[PDB]
């Protein structure tokens, strides 16, 4: 009745998974059909997206350094993730990761949602940092649920569209 | 409205926080009222007592070895968390944390229980096996509300006192 199997190796896992720690997928969840979600993201990457978890969420940057984009009491911030830091990050707060570096690994820690508690994926303009577009998500597969709601925001100049200055968000990348 | 602070470095906190990972404390909460339960424990210590955790546990044997006792599948059992070891305990599986060295540390994370969902702490008998003493309790302080739980067993011959082949349980050590 060990459902996730038995201790093993962290640094060796990590190492094993290198390949997967890069683009394009990025990242690598732990063990599956676990109530804590269990992440290693690596990189480079970058986006343009905030997140909305409706849960808390863990960091502990294991190896290199990232950063977190953050609106923080209604500006614009930035939360280091230096190799060796650990970070709570409380419910709702809006968070862009970009993670500049190769080679560089995160642990990051999350909850399953409820039936019926969402997560909102978020985009602001550079302009007037007004709210461009949000999409909400019953998430639960994200390396497959996410991609393709990405996708769709990239796609459409309308969604792209600030309300407020006529700025149209650069997409993919800032 | 980063309610739990900045990230900072935790080889340091743990290294700073190294008188509080020994006798009689034991272990360190790094946040205080987050829904993720984040403690680390140092050693050594020795316990008698299983845990049923209505939810899962995580660790990561950052410093030093421990092993956990087990009940897995109706036998007795020990998952070793030797350093650098991460693991994930499904709810409800008893355990028994053993952690025999000195300056060892090891990450461990959990969720607060809602109102309503109890954690049990039981003793086995040496002897035959059975279920000796087991107390429930809302656990909203376990720092405050399991030593005065686990003095009572100690305390009792009654409680100690196996049920099926009256052998008296020694208590506090083995
Ligand atoms: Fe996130
Ligand atoms: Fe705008
Ligand atoms: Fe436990
Ligand atoms: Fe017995």
């Amino acid at each position: 009745m060990l459902t996730y199997g038995a201790p093993f190796n962290f640094p060796r896992w990590i190492d094993e998974h290198a390949h997967l720690l890069k683009p394009p997928v990025g990242n690598r969840q732990v063990w599956q059909d676990s109530d804590f979600i269990v992440t290693v993201v690596g990189g480079p990457n970058h986006r343009t997206d905030y997140h909305d978890d409706p849960l808390e969420e863990f960091f502990y940057q294991l190896r290199g350094n990232a950063y977190l984009n953050l609106w923080v009491d209604g500006r614009r911030e930035r939360a280091d993730l230096k190799e060796g830091d650990i970070f709570l990050l409380p419910p709702h707060v809006r968070h862009s990761p970009q993670r500049p570096e190769a080679g560089s690994a995160c642990l990051v820690i999350e909850r399953q949602r409820p039936a019926g508690m969402l997560d909102g994926f978020e985009w602001y303009c550079d302009a007037c940092g007004h709210l461009v577009h949000r999409v909400e998500v019953q998430l639960k597969s994200p390396v497959t649920d996410l991609p393709p709601l990405f996708e769709s925001f990239y796609a459409s100049e309308d969604k792209r569209r600030c309300p407020h200055c006529g700025q149209v968000h650069p997409g993919r990348a800032a």
